């Protein structure tokens, strides 16, 4: 209905895949490259008074450029529309995995949680939190690599249960410690049948220990779930924890792997504009997420997938 016309352009629309909070989800494929991606749609009149906020969030997404985070490549703002364009995740969510497998392994439990571990401290380092940390907001891609999403209550901690004032850093490192207990034994460590019950029990803090974790894994359980968001430990103390560093001898790398422009990305992008090699540069250097950095992101996540550099 008029909205739509721009973003036709440049994406075919494929199905609906999710009608979250605010936003519906959207699966598409970028035309020029025939990438699919994922299309987050809010319409401006049922955002109201919080456009600002929303318009201010878009900004700092912007900036969460890491190889564990769903990249943001393209922001379309229209008379009563926004939409924005999200790398494609085909594997599904962590969720669905952990349900197949029953349990995993504390050896596969550890490749899948640096991962997360991975994401979250650079997300924090950049000064912001995620807030919703559980398996359903972690995807994986076709290598079977995770990716963190949408930037529940049993992962939620005892402050922000209580509607208390909280640090999203503190709030993150508790759910991250239930994240890990379900990883490990392949249910929720605080359930029950209504919400007042679970919420009394999540701020007992009380658990069962499954026989099968290791004395390295019921301590680090035991130094994430802890009620005082005090008492948890830092991110600093859980990217060198030694159970994180069993089996692999080094920490978890969590600065971004990400960016200079790719020099293969710029030759195909100049070569279908019509342009010298200095010319698309200082424009793809503008970083607008208009069509052009979402074109120059595609192409660029081609290369880092091993595939070709090409455009149709
Ligand atoms: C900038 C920081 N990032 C963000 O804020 C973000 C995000 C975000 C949110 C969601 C997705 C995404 C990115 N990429 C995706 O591929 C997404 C979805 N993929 C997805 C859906 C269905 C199937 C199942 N198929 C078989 C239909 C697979 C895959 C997805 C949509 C809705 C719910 C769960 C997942």
């Amino acid at each position: 209905p008029k909205d739509y016309d721009e973003l036709l352009k440049y994406y075919e629309l494929h199905e609906t895949i999710g009608t979250g909070g605010f936003a519906k989800v959207k699966l598409a494929c970028h035309i020029l490259t025939g990438e699919m991606v994922a299309i987050k749609i809010m319409d401006k009149n049922t955002l109201g008074s919080d456009l600002p906020r929303i318009k201010t969030e878009i900004e700092a997404l912007k900036n969460l450029r890491h190889q564990h985070i769903c990249q943001l490549y393209h922001v379309l703002e229209t008379a009563n529309k926004i939409f924005m364009v999200l790398e494609y995740c085909p594997g599904g969510e962590l969720f669905d995995y952990i349900i197949s497998q029953d349990r995993l392994s504390e050896e596969e439990t550890r490749v899948v949680f640096r991962q997360i571990v991975s994401a979250v401290a650079y997300v924090h380092s950049q000064g912001y939190a995620h807030r919703d940390l559980k398996p359903e907001n972690l995807l994986f891609d076709e290598y079977h690599k995770l990716k963190l999403i949408d930037f529940s209550l049993a992962y939620a901690a005892p402050e922000l249960i209580q509607g208390k004032s909280y640090l999203g850093s503190e709030a993150d490192v508790w759910s991250m410690g239930i994240l890990l207990y379900v990883l490990m034994c392949g249910f929720l460590p605080f359930d029950d049948d209504n919400v007042m019950a679970l919420y009394k029990k999540i701020m007992r803090g009380k658990y069962d220990v499954p026989k099968w974790l290791s004395p390295s894994s019921i301590l680090l359980l035991q130094q994430m779930l802890q009620v005082d968001p005090k008492k948890r430990i830092s991110m600093k103390n859980l990217l060198n924890h030694p159970w994180i560093m069993q089996d692999y001898n080094y920490p978890v790398e969590w600065q971004s792997k990400n960016p200079h422009l790719d020099d293969d990305c710029v030759t195909e992008l100049s070569v279908h504009h019509r342009n010298n090699r200095q010319t698309m540069e200082d424009l793809i250097s503008l970083w607008q997420y208009d069509h052009l950095t979402a074109t120059y992101l595609l192409l660029l996540a081609k290369k880092a997938r091993g595939k070709p550099v090409r455009l149709r």
